[PDB]
C-alpha cells in the first residue's frame, strides 16, 4: 500500500534532516511532506516570536487543516517531534492514520505535557557546549538554546558522515523546548491524541535519548507496536535510512 | 600551504551547497568559511528587503571587514557568486589573495556590471518551470525568481544524487539577479577588482552555464589561470568535490 507520510523534525532542525528518507519513501510509491515548523529550517520567523510548543507547531496544524475530507496521513516525528504529534492529534485526530515516533518523546494523557521532557532532562542533564538564552513572549520567560557543535558531533550525529554533520552545523538554528510552557499546558486528551495508533521506533545506540529514557517511555505509555533498529545513531533517518523506510512501508500496510 | 577559503553560494542557494567541500578542505588543513548571503540559507531577511546585488553581498562584506590586518583569504564563488566577488574586491582588495570562479559569472571592468548577466540570459533564455514576481525597493522594480524544480533537476543538479536534489528542493529560496540594478551600477574598478588574481574553474558538461557562455567569458576577460574539470555537472562541489579540493589546494600553493 501507499501512504502520505508527514515528516516532522525536532527542535533546532528543519525539513532538511529528512533529505535522505524522503526520496527513498517516494521510490516506494508514497507521497511525502517534510515540513519546516515555526522558526525552523527556512521558515521566516525567529524563535523569539514563538511563545509555546503549540505556536511552534503551526505549520503542521495548517498543513493538516488543508487536507480535504477523507484524506489521512501517517505522522513521523523525530526526537522532540512527538510533542508536535500530540498537539496535532488533539486537533485533527480523524486525519491521522497512525503516528510513528522516531527516537522521539512519547507524551501521554495521564501526566502533564512536560512529563517526558522533565524525565529527559534527568537522564541527559549535560548538553555539553549548547548555549542558552532567555526571551519573553506572552508574559512568560522562555529558555532558548543553540545546540553545541560538540553535542551535535558526539551525541546526535555520532555515526553520520562528515557532510551530514556539516549540514547540521550550517543549518541548525536557535530553538526551544518550551518546557515551562508545556508544564502549564492543558493535558493531551484521551479522545484525540490518546486514540491514535502509536508506533515506537528506536535504537539502543542512541547517544542522547539513552536506552534508560526510551525504555522508560515505552513502559510509561505502551505503544501499539515497537520496532528496534540495530546499530545506527540518534539520526536513524541518516544512518539507517533504508531500515526506517522498510519499517514505514510496513506501517503503511498495517494502519490506514 | 594552508589557506582561509571563503565559499560563496549562488542566488537562491545558501552555505549548505558547500556541505561536502567544506569538510574535505578542512581535512587538507585549511580554514573554511561558508557564508549565507542576505535573504539566503538561514539568513533572517526576505528577498523583498534587498534592493541590489551590493546589499545582497552584505554578509560577505561584513566578514571581510572583520578580518584583522594582514589576513588574506581566497574567495570561491559558484555561479552568480562571481558578482559578489567583484563587489567585495572593490572594497577589500588588500584582503583577497585570489578569487576562484566555480562555473561562475566573470564580471569585467570594461563593460557595465550587468554585461555577463545580459549575455547569460541570451545563451540560456528558458528557465523552464522557474517562477517570477516583482517587488519594489528603493524606488526600483526588482524581478524576483524561485528556481523551478525541473530546472533544478535537469540543469543545475543533473548528475547529483537524489538526496542532494532533495536538499535543493527543501532549501532553495526566492532570490534575484538584480539585473536592472546591476545595469545602472558604477563599473567594477580596475584598481580593486581588476587587480585580483582570478582562477576560472569550469566543466563543459554544465547544463545551465553552457560552454558557449563559459568560453565567451574566458575570451572576454582573460583569467590568470583556467582549470577545466572533466565530467560532473553545474554543481561541481557536489559531483566533483575531490577534484575541486585538489584545484583549491594548488591555488593555495600558488597565490598568497
Amino acid at each position: 500500500a501507499f501512504a502520505h507520510f508527514v515528516l516532522i523534525h525536532t527542535i533546532c532542525h528543519g525539513a532538511w534532516i529528512w533529505h535522505k528518507l524522503k526520496p527513498l519513501l517516494e521510490a516506494l510509491g508514497h507521497k511525502v511532506t517534510a515540513l519546516d515548523l515555526a522558526a525552523s529550517g527556512v521558515d521566516p520567523r525567529q524563535i523569539e516570536e514563538i511563545g509555546s510548543f503549540d505556536e511552534y507547531s503551526e505549520p503542521l496544524l495548517t498543513f493538516l487543516e488543508a487536507l480535504p475530507p477523507g484524506e489521512k496521513v501517517i505522522l513521523v516525528g523525530e526526537s522532540c517531534g512527538g510533542l508536535n504529534i500530540a498537539i496535532a492529534a488533539d486537533k485533527y485526530c480523524e486525519k491521522i492514520a497512525a503516528a510513528v515516533f522516531h527516537n522521539s518523546v512519547l507524551p501521554d494523557t495521564e501526566h502533564c505535557p512536560s512529563y517526558v521532557v522533565d524525565k529527559l532532562m534527568e537522564v541527559f542533564p549535560d548538553w555539553k557546549d549548547t548555549t542558552y538564552f532567555t526571551y519573553t513572549k506572552d508574559g512568560k520567560e522562555i529558555t532558548g538554546l543553540k545546540l553545541g557543535f560538540t553535542l551535535l558531533r558526539e551525541n546526535l550525529y555520532t555515526l553520520c558522515g562528515p557532510e551530514e554533520y556539516e549540514l547540521a552545523k550550517m543549518l541548525t538554528r536557535k530553538g526551544s523546548l518550551f518546557q515551562n510552557i508545556l508544564a502549564k499546558r492543558p493535558f493531551f486528551t484521551k479522545e484525540g491524541y490518546g486514540s491514535i495508533k502509536k508506533i515506537y521506533v528506536w535504537t539502543d545506540q542512541d547517544e542522547i535519548f539513552l536506552p534508560e529514557f526510551q525504555l522508560w517511555q515505552i513502559e510509561n505509555y505502551k505503544p501499539d507496536k515497537v520496532y528496534k533498529v540495530e546499530g545506527g545513531d540518534h539520526k536513524l533517518q541518516l544512518t539507517k535510512t533504508k531500515e526506517i523506510a522498510e519499517i514505514l512501508q510496513e506501517v503503511a500496510d498495517t494502519y490506514n
